[PDB]
This record gives C-alpha cells, sequence and structure tokens, in this order.
C-alpha cells in the first residue's frame, strides 16, 4: 500500500526555533497547504494522505480543509512530533495502529510548503521506493557549493558535478525506514534533521529521483513572490 | 586602487523591463565612484555589439572598457588582470571585484563588502546559506553522502581579490589544474590562501533560462 505523509511542522524562526505556520499563507488566494494537498489528491494510488502538524494547528488545519471543499475521505490530520523525523515516525505509528504495516508498504513524505511537485515526481518516488526501498528527490546543483566551518572563511569547494540540492518527496519502504530509525541512538536522532540521512547513516542505498527547479520551498516573502510568478506563468 | 571585472563570456543581452541584463548589472557598478576602471570582458565576436548596446543606453562612463575574453572563465579573469597590468600596472594594494554579467540584482552592500573584504583579507566569495540540504552522488543514481547542512553555502558572485595575490596564486597552478578549475575562489583555496565570505542575497540570481527571466521580472516588479 502507498501512503502520503504531508509534513506540516512549520518553518522555525532563526532565534528561538519558533515554528511559524507558513503553510497557511495565501498563494493566489489559497493557502499553500491546499495547493500541495491538491497535488496529492490527484494520485489515485494513495491509500491515505496524512497531514501531521503541531497540536495547536490541528483545528485550523481542519477548518481550512473545510473552507476549501477538501472532502477526500483519504485525508487525515494527526498530531506531529518533537522534530521532523519524529513526526514522520508519528505518521508511521498511526499507520501501524490503523491499518497495520504491510511488508510492501511505502510512504511518500513531503513538505507542506512545496506545492509545485509534479505527478511525475510522485510516481517516480513511489516506483523507486517500491523497487529499492528509499528515495530522495534532488536537482543538480547549479550554483557552486562552498563549505565553511566558521561562517567566516571557505573550508572547501567540492567538485560541483557531484553536488545536488535536496528537495522533497522523500519516500521509503515503511519497514525499512522503521528498522533504520531503530538502529540510531537518541543522540544521533537528536542531531539528524533529514529523513534520507537516517537511511544513509544505517548504510543502505538511497535512490535519486530528479526534481524540478520550480519545486521550491515557499518560506520567505521572496519565495512567495517567486511562487506567485510560477503560478501565473503556468511553469509547474 | 579598485577595479571591476564584468564577465560576459548572448544571454547578457536578453531584455529585462526594456533594458538588457548587462546594462542592469553595469549600472550597479557605475554607481560605485571608487572604481578606477570597469572592464567588461566578452568574446571577440560580441565586442562590437556590446559597445553598440552600451552606446544605445547612453553609457559613456570613461571608466568603462570592453575587452576580449579568454578561453575559460578564469583565463578571462587573467585577461582582465593582464589588461590592467599593461594599462596602469598593478599596485600592491589593488583589488578586483569580478562579477557575472547575468547577475543584475547584486546590491550596493554586496559590492562595498566585497571591496572592503578584498582590501582587508585578500580574497572573498559572495555566498548565501544553502537553501536546500546538499546531497552528493558519484554515480548520479544513488546518494553518496549528505554533508552537515550548517556548513553548506551556495556560491554567488562577486568574487574579489587582491590582484597580486590572484596573479601569484594562479601562476602556481598547473596546466591541468588551471583548466580543471572553473571557479576563481577555488584557485585561492587550492593554493592554501584564505578566502573570506561575504553574504549575498536570495535574489542575486544568475539569469540564464526562461525560468530565470520570469523570476527576474518578478524580482524587478516587486
Amino acid at each position: 500500500m502507498k501512503y502520503a505523509g504531508i509534513l506540516a511542522g512549520g518553518i522555525g524562526s532563526r532565534m528561538g526555533n519558533v515554528p511559524l505556520p507558513k503553510q497557511f499563507l495565501d498563494l493566489d488566494n489559497k493557502p499553500i497547504l491546499i495547493h500541495t494537498l491538491e497535488k496529492f489528491i490527484l494520485i489515485n494510488d494513495f491509500e491515505k494522505i496524512i497531514i501531521a502538524t503541531p497540536q495547536q494547528w490541528m483545528t485550523h488545519t481542519k477548518d481550512t480543509l473545510r473552507k476549501f471543499k477538501i472532502s477526500d475521505e483519504r485525508i487525515e490530520v494527526i498530531q506531529g512530533g518533537s522534530d521532523r523525523n519524529d513526526t514522520i515516525m508519528n505518521i508511521v505509528k498511526h499507520i501501524e495502529s490503523t491499518n497495520g504495516i504491510n511488508d510492501d508498504d511505502v510512504i511518500v513524505t513531503h513538505d507542506a510548503v512545496r506545492p509545485f511537485l509534479t505527478h511525475r515526481i510522485i510516481k517516480e518516488n513511489i516506483q523507486a521506493a517500491l523497487e529499492y526501498g528509499a528515495v530522495d528527490t534532488v536537482i543538480d546543483a547549479i550554483d557552486t557549493i562552498v563549505t565553511s566551518k566558521d561562517n567566516q572563511t571557505i573550508d572547501a569547494i567540492p567538485v560541483r558535478n557531484e553536488m545536488y540540492q535536496g528537495q522533497t518527496p522523500q519516500s521509503f519502504n515503511i519497514n525499512l525506514l522503521k528498522e533504520s530509525y531503530a538502529q540510531l541512538s537518541d543522540e544521533q536522532k537528536s542531531i539528524l534533521s533529514d529523513a534520507c540521512k537516517i537511511i544513509v547513516e544505517t548504510n543502505k542505498p538511497v535512490r535519486l529521483v530528479k526534481g524540478e527547479l520550480y519545486n521550491i520551498k515557499v518560506t520567505t516573502p521572496y519565495d512567495l513572490k517567486v511562487a506567485n510568478a510560477i503560478i501565473r506563468g503556468g511553469i509547474a
């Protein structure tokens, strides 16, 4: 079975890591969250489409689904966790207690504020997770990537042809994901912020699915201006 | 002395709000009084058209000179350096601010910080915090590594240097090494000299595709 996990944990402020509900901001007179959800509703293959969000935003999430006539019976809103990977595992636990996990189940996890993913990206994620167990959506780095350990001087400039910008979806065989997460210590779980890095750290392969330049994360006013441009131009 | 090197090696001529991208970029450098010269390097076949479009937009600033570019980007930079050397000679304190012609949205702050950083530290790269997690792959099929995200930055331009430092670092490199490097700040790092970071902007994009031009029109109107 194929599950969707929409991660609506908000975008944390620089000072204090306060999560802000950027997914509720308006994009062409409709919240970003709704644009993203509409993309997943068009995929008939999902058994459930689960939005995980902080307790304090659950009521408003349901209200927004109602206001925009989102009635699909597959949609469910659950409480998120202490961090993004913990929230993914809250989704996994909900699946296990609700349907029970099948050996071939896969989950497609995706940022609520990435509304411009495409049918191709989702189908390719599903197929790669079914075949290989773990998938990351990426685009080739176009800018040069530089590293620094002090925010003052360059440490290294890696070979650009090997560098990629990570996007989402990130998709997994569910049992594989559970086993990988179970191998990590609490410390490892505290520092790790990316879901595919769980898999890499437990020494299992992660496939690449190519995303799109316009599969942007809408988190700043600049990003909202670009997102409005993307919509008006029919780009995505 | 402070020099500008505008890298136009014909995307720089696409129209943006009734003005070529190159002119948008150039106007930002013209507004900096402290440049001794603003040198645009372009391919031989594009030099006359470049001069003509400058004339069309009333750009007469005597500090602007259009010269022939090189066989790769860093070769073109060294062509600009050689032109300065053959014209004024190089002073020990001279710095050069090199910048993509197709990056019209750099700011006064970015240029001034590049100049001051070059004067103080000798070499500087304009960067922003990585917008996405960076992932590496050696086979274009599977992940090889996921580096520590807080250490990752997206490189932009300007890139700015003490001129003698750049010349001396480049002279130490091999023919294979010079051909393979495509970045100028990597010249300096590979020759074990420090490179300082100056913060860029999310909107300091390189305008090279129709998507980038749609984004650029949004940037301008807003």
